[PDB]
């Protein structure tokens, strides 16, 4: 029968954290649902507010000489005044009424709109990017102008991006592999038998990457958003699952602390396709079967709308693609590029030493981190049918399976 | 309540002092913004934005069980005083992040397929047995974006928050079922913008194949002259699905696909384009509603918990 959402009991509540004025309580996952059943919407934990049973700590956490800015943050003094969006947000405007001098001097420098997005978040479930912990509008009264781009025009790095480089690189894979085949006989009162059978089998498999360049992440003195760092100041201390999960829910289990930026096309056709007849008479008999997997498959990703989705589908079909339709979706490729692969950090790398309590948190959330991949694996699921595998999505656990073997299951020929 | 050394607001918010000023609409009817026009400093140091009607719109509520109203219980109008900004590519136009959202990522991640498995086979003996499976699939997505939402600070409708106030501490089934009809039974924690379409030819591919066109022919004619197809009555069973985008290219994908005819890889494109201004939604994440109720609520917990008990009934108060 059809499967449904299961979960373990509740556990018993926390104590009131003093300065956080809240409570927590948590749940284990334990189906997701499966085969069209009652599908999970269901929660790992919740919160309950409280009149905090003891005094809360002092809250202040200042750097000293620094600035402390009107966000979360401190700033060094050179920073103070620099003409610039200094320490998160604007904070400057009644002690800059004089020593305006900018980091660029004489000079228009725009945004790196490749780097200000640089340091995604990701969530190793589905691999999706999120926006940056790092805060890439912030310089650190550095100009380091770049001439770089292929669409040879200046521009300002922000500070945590340390490299984005465009090293251009265009590649195209393409294999086709064809097998085909025949095979045939034959041999008052009389007898006869004809046979004939016949196999046609083709795997195209074409990709075409094009690169935009790559970023690397600064591994030290990494100033991190406004938003993000309260997100941290946020937190239980005591390991309360489902509110950690709370927040690699909307910062990643890991950021990519090193990127490859630009566009991608992929390309498939699998075509397998078989038939067979006998036929027959002994002092009639006529008998047949035909096999057919016919299967195109094509992806694009980065590039702008219009050239990405024409050239799509031109790939798909028969179509001999002309040169400059390529040249126009991987240019669009500077206006919209995607991440193509990456290196990930574990989240936690960026909980800043020289916060309070900072240890704490990191050994929690690298032990939720570990929870979150645990109570979201597949291997609790129960098993597909025939020649599938079972997979996994929010919700529902199932297969399906382009091989004469049929439903959620695969259970059914 | 008393927001400390903070601004209250008309209809029942708190919003931080350097919030009043800066033109963001902070309490709701731009209530924040009577005089400070001695200091009505901006979230944004003149930079040119223009608000992200894609993701003003993201949160939607849903329900399995007799749809939702398509709207959100977030306040996307509310940006905490910040500047933070994402942008289109295709246009070169920065958008504003409504502050409930914790990631807009605009990526452009067109898929299609087009498949076909078939199974024929026939035992006679004048035992017998005679069997056939076919189909003929296009599938296909576009896609404009990604939107994730914060579980922790969400700023909420004041209208939401009023229906959360106006509900008994009693369980009270028909006003806990007027609230998780009023604004959602769940809510999407995340989504994905964009339009999709399939349209599964339930055609027998015989059912034409005894006249004049081949496998192969009638592949071309799809995606031809060996009969004249588009001319013919041969081509009828098509379904449609198409998800987004401007009626007009939805219209024409549909009429041309009744009519038995293929569309033009052009209408396609065109509708692509159109996404911009009409989206939907591809895939969801879902959790129930009363995570969205405040921990501040004066019952809160009981609400909560009342509201885990009402949408436990709506499971059975339908098949
Ligand atoms: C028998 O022969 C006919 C004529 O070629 C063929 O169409 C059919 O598939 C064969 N199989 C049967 C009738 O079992
Ligand atoms: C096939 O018939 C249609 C009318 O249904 C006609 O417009 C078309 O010209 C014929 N063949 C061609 C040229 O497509
Ligand atoms: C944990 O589940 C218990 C059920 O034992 C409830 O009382 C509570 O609301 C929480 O969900
Ligand atoms: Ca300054
Ligand atoms: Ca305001």
């Amino acid at each position: 029968s059809h499967i449904d959402c299961r979960m373990s009991p509740w556990s018993e509540w926390s104590q009131c954290d003093p300065c956080l004025r809240q409570m927590f309580r948590s749940r284990s996952i334990e189906v997701f649902g499966q085969f069209n059943g009652k599908r999970c919407t269901d929660a790992v934990g919740d919160r309950r507010q409280c009149v905090p049973t003891e005094p809360c700590e002092d809250a202040e956490d200042d750097c000293g000489n620094d600035f402390q800015c009107s966000t979360g943050r401190c700033i060094k003094m050179r920073l103070r005044c620099n003409g610039d969006n200094d320490c998160g947000d604007f904070s400057d405007e009644d002690d800059c009424e004089s020593e305006p001098r900018p980091p660029c001097r004489d000079r228009v420098v725009e945004e790196s709109e490749l780097a200000r997005t640089a340091g995604y978040g990701i969530n190793i479930l589905g691999m999706d990017p999120l926006s940056t912990p790092f805060d890439n509008e912030f310089y650190n009264g550095l100009c380091n102008r770049d001439r770089d781009g292929n669409t040879l025009t200046y521009y300002r790095r922000p500070w945590n991006v340390a490299s984005l480089i465009y090293e251009t690189k265009g590649e195209k894979n393409f294999r086709t592999e064809h097998y085909e085949e025949q095979i045939e006989a034959f041999k008052t009162y009389q007898l006869f038998l004809s046979y004939s059978s016949k196999k046609e089998k083709m795997f195209l498999h074409v990709k075409g990457e094009i690169h935009l360049g790559r970023f690397v992440m600064r591994n030290r003195d990494v100033v991190l958003t406004t938003t993000f760092v309260d997100d941290i100041k946020a937190l239980p201390t005591t390991y309360e699952k489902g509110e950690y999960f709370a927040f690699l829910e909307t910062y990643g289990t890991h950021y990519s602390s090193s990127g490859s930026l630009g566009g991608l096309y992929e390309l498939i056709y699998v075509l397998d396709k078989a038939s067979m007849k006998r036929k027959g008479v002994e002092l009639a008999v006529n008998i047949t079967s035909e096999n057919l997997i016919d299967d195109v498959v094509s992806l694009i990703r980065g590039g702008t709308r219009k050239y990405a989705f024409e050239l799509k589908e031109k790939l798909l079909r028969g179509t001999v693609i002309d040169v400059t339709d390529f040249v126009n979706w991987a240019s669009s490729i500077n206006d919209a590029p995607v991440l193509i692969s990456q290196k990930l950090s574990p989240i936690y790398n960026l909980v800043p030493v020289k916060m309070k309590n900072a240890h704490l948190k990191k050994q929690n959330l690298e032990r939720a981190i570990e929870d979150y991949i645990n109570e979201f694996s597949v291997r609790k699921c129960h098993t597909c049918q025939n020649g599938g595998t079972v997979i996994l999505m929010d919700g529902k656990c199932l297969c399906a399976c382009p091989f004469k073997f049929e439903g959620i299951a695969c259970e059914i020929s």
